[PDB]
């Protein structure tokens, strides 16, 4: 998937380009440029190319002369005057590869450096983008929602807009495509984005007129959404295996940490198949699941002295059964009490009927217990009184204090407010419902992400062009076409889930990649909202 992609744009074109068979060489690196590699390529193929030893330039290292030295950066003046300070001899020469355009400046100085003299290679690999999942991108932008929507960095505003177009325009390129570019109207934000993304986009296929070309690429559409048009998914509590676990669990650098009968610390990526398999299923159909693939696996390989005897070889290919059958099970203990009782208000709010399907009549009586009570934590409390103010489009402000006091939790107060920043809607509209859906699912579970809505018309051809339209209309006349979903201010895993569901729902025609600046958990989603009204220069700049 995207994780193959672009490996093998860095290994054959970074690496393996600049082999020498006799030699070796070190690769040097800053942030950005390694948590790319990192998170496709793995240690036994990177060595495999020719290199001896990775390191970081951002930090102090020891001279090398013998070791011809690669590095890939991105284009900032941090990079570029840090590597220039290498030789201004820390090595003998150096292959340099930039992820992106280095403008003028910048090269200039380069020039009239003592490095120019060693200088041995020189490229741009025009690769920005994270390939978190086989079908998800992030752009490592973290900072992007603060740099977009707080009036501290107004000014970085249209910066931002035109970094993130820049890196969105070079994962078509990468993906070689030339898509239909869409946006949904209203918002000032998705307009301003599709255009900078068409401009940038157009000059790659003025450099390679042939991109895109096709009776299947020329019908590929990339859409562009913002937060504000569905801020309810980011909120909800999902019950499916990969968005209930990030949100109930304590899940860091993808990690989950648990005890056996002793300390085991599982990466749950795209090598454990198993995690693949699994991380899109309700929680209610896990337990089963892994138990069947066991039966399988288990008796597959197998009076049964003997098979005694070959527990240990299978035990570690038995112990990937037992990471999910338990991070299920711990799924299941954070669900059992207070979240149960939740995700009932929740859906009630969200679809705006109780699970019989008779409309709910006080939304009001339905929050209240939860507000007031002391053992509901305090992000829980908010994520529903959230839900209950975008049900009810927006709420008086006496209405929102009482609220706000009567649920203790008046230090949040700031977030909360702040939620109008992304355009949302608290005090005293723009917000897209998703369509009816006359399809049985469990009672926990009855809210479908509106961009599921979005990306299943894309598909069939029948996305309302009222909403959203197209920035150029395709002129007149992988194989498949691809849809291409960019939310801004990040995404939800829900989200990330309609991807996969639409995707095996047309059987291949159709490709469905989702991303955005950064990916949300409903924590994380509620941290970036209380920043909107702060001043923080500790957050990046665009
Ligand atoms: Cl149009």
């Amino acid at each position: 998937g995207l994780k193959a992609v672009v490996g093998e744009k860095i290994l054959s074109g970074v690496i393996r380009s600049v082999k020498k068979d006799g030699e070796w060489k070190v690769l040097i690196m800053d942030h950005p440029s390694m948590r790319i590699l990192s998170s496709c390529c793995k240690m036994s193929d990177i060595l495999a190319e020719g290199i001896t030893i990775v390191e970081d330039i951002n930090k102090r290292r020891e001279p090398i002369p013998s070791l011809e030295a690669i590095y890939l950066l991105s284009p900032t003046e941090k990079s570029v005057q840090a590597l220039i300070k290498d030789f201004q001899f820390t090595y003998k020469a150096a292959h340099i590869f930039f992820t992106d355009t280095c403008p003028e400046p910048l090269f200039s100085e380069l020039g009239r450096s003592r490095l120019a003299k060693v200088v041995k290679t020189l490229k741009e690999i025009h690769l920005a983008f994270l390939p978190y999942e086989a079908q998800v991108f992030s752009l490592d932008a973290p900072h992007s929602t603060y740099n977009l929507y707080c009036p501290f960095r107004a000014e970085e505003r249209t910066r931002q807009l035109e970094v993130l177009a820049q890196q969105i325009a070079t994962l078509c390129a990468t993906l070689q495509e030339y898509p239909a570019i869409r946006y949904r109207k209203g918002p000032e934000d998705t307009a301003q984005l599709a255009h900078a993304v068409l401009a940038k986009l157009n000059a790659f296929k003025a450099d390679t007129p042939s991109l895109g070309e096709g009776p299947e690429k020329t019908r590929s559409q990339l859409l562009i959404m913002d937060r504000a048009a569905d801020p309810v998914s980011p909120l909800l509590h999902e019950l499916t295996f990969q968005a209930m676990a990030y949100d109930l669990l304590d899940i860091e650098q993808d990690t989950y940490r648990y005890e056996t009968t002793r300390e085991k610390a599982v990466l749950l990526d795209e090598d454990d198949d198993l995690w693949v398999e699994l991380r899109h299923m309700h929680i209610a159909d896990v337990s089963k699941k892994v138990t069947e693939l066991l039966r399988t696996f288990c008796e597959s390989k197998r009076d049964l002295s003997q098979i005694l005897k070959k527990m240990p070889q299978y035990q570690k290919e038995l112990n990937k059964y037992s990471t999910h059958l338990h991070l299920a099970d711990d799924c299941m203990k954070h669900f059992k009490g207070s979240v149960e009782k939740l995700c009932s208000v929740e859906q009630d709010l969200a679809m705006g009927s109780d699970a019989e399907g008779e409309k709910i009549k006080d939304s009001m009586k339905l929050i209240v217990p939860v507000l007031l009570d002391a053992a509901v934590p305090a992000y829980d409390k908010i994520r529903v009184l959230l839900l209950y103010i975008l049900l009810r489009n927006g709420v008086s402000e006496e209405n929102l204090a009482k609220l706000i006091q009567h649920a203790n939790v008046q230090a949040h107060s700031s977030l909360i407010r702040n939620l109008e920043q992304l355009g949302g809607t608290v005090t005293n509209s723009s917000r897209l419902e998703p369509r009816e859906r006359m399809e049985p699912t469990y009672q926990l579970s009855r809210w479908t992400p509106v961009i599921k809505d979005v990306m299943e018309d894309a598909v069939e051809d029948r996305l309302d062009r009222n909403l959203w339209p197209f920035v150029s209309d395709p002129a007149p006349t992988r194989a498949g076409p691809r849809l291409i979903v960019y939310v801004m201010g990040g995404v939800a895993m829900s989200e990330m889930r309609a991807a996969y569901e639409v995707t095996r729902a047309t059987e291949g025609k159709w490709e469905v990649l989702i991303g955005s600046s950064h990916i949300l958990t409903p924590t994380r989603f509620l941290d970036d909202l209380k920043a909107l009204d702060k001043k923080l220069e500790d957050i990046a700049l665009p």
